[PDB]
């Protein structure tokens, strides 16, 4: 068990696709958050998350951004590295997302190679 990852994404198939990519990265624990309700219902319980991968469109950018902020202003997760992988490519929402600090911004679809490197860089390897 060399890592716990938090997947914030409404789409189950995207989450499954993401866990798979981790078969090459390493042996990781996954905590899935399928919607707003699930996030707020547990983010105050989050402890020692090695990596957060989320879709800012949660379900819409304004909600994802709020979640992002909550994550950054939450003590136990303020520095936790966040990788944004999203289907939305609105320029302003992306730009706004970068103001909170995130390790990467990936657009969907993305070659299952794009995410792999990102994780490896962001996490060292």
């Amino acid at each position: 068990l060399d890592g716990t990852v938090l997947l914030i994404d409404y789409f189950e198939y995207e989450r499954e696709k993401t866990k798979i990519i981790f078969d090459n990265i390493g042996e990781y624990d996954f905590i899935e958050v399928e919607n707003l309700k699930k996030f707020y219902s547990i983010f105050k319980d989050l402890d020692s998350i090695t990596l957060i991968i989320m879709d800012i469109a949660f379900p819409v950018e304004k909600e994802g951004l709020e979640v992002l902020s909550a994550i950054r202003n939450n003590s136990r997760t303020a520095n936790t590295p966040v990788i944004i992988a999203t289907k939305s490519d609105n320029p302003g929402y992306r730009h706004a997302a970068l103001k909170f600090k995130v390790s990467d911004y990936i657009l969907k679809p993305y070659p299952t190679k794009r995410l792999e490197n990102s994780v490896r860089s962001v996490l060292k390897i």
